[PDB]
C-alpha cells in the first residue's frame, strides 16, 4: 500500500497470538509494544526520546505480522502510550519513505 | 526521492537561515526543533514522547525546507534529543509511506 500521513500511520499487527493497533514508526529504531508475555528469553533495556527514559523487557527472535506482513526480530516490551513499528521491522516489510 | 529505513532518515533542512540535521518521523504529529531563534510570538503547546510530557514553545508559519522542499507551517522549539520532522510538515512535502 501507498499511506499518506494526514492521519498516524496505524495498521492491525498479530504478535504472541494477540491482535493490536500499532503506528509504523520511521522516529523509532525499535518496536516499542504494550506489556504483554512473550516466550522466550529477555534483558532489561532502557529506551530514550521525547519526555525521557523508560525501561523496557528486549526479547530477540520473535515473529510478527504486520499488516499481513510477517517478519521476525527483536520486540522490546513496556509503558510506552502507543504500540509502535520501528525501522528494525520496516525495513523486512519493504517499507519506504517517498516524496 | 525513496528512502529507506536500515538507518534513521536524516535529511538535511533549513530554518531561520541555517542548515539543520533532521529525523522523517511518521511517529510524531507534529515538527520539533532544537532550541534557536525564531521570528514572531510563540503560544504554549504540551507533547507527549515514549518517556512523558514535555513543555514546548509554538510558532505558527515558519518557512522551513526539508530536503529541498519548501515548507510554512507550524514549528515546535524545545528540548527535543533529535530535531524532528513530523506529519505536519511531511504532508506539506508530499511524503508517503509505502510497502
Ligand atoms: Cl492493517
Ligand atoms: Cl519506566
Ligand atoms: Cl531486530
Ligand atoms: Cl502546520
Amino acid at each position: 500500500p501507498q499511506i499518506t500521513l494526514w492521519k498516524r500511520p496505524l495498521v492491525t499487527i498479530k504478535i504472541g497470538g494477540q491482535l493490536k493497533e500499532a503506528l509504523l514508526n520511521t522516529g523509532a529504531d525499535d518496536t516499542v509494544i504494550e506489556e504483554m508475555s512473550l516466550p522466550g528469553r529477555w534483558k532489561p533495556k532502557m529506551i530514550g526520546g521525547i519526555g525521557g527514559f523508560i525501561k523496557v523487557r528486549q526479547y530477540d527472535q520473535i515473529i510478527i505480522e504486520i499488516a499481513g506482513h510477517k517478519a521476525i526480530g527483536t520486540v522490546l516490551v513496556g509503558p510506552t502510550p502507543v504500540n509502535i513499528i520501528g525501522r528494525n521491522l520496516l525495513t523486512q516489510i519493504g517499507a519506504t519513505l517517498n516524496f
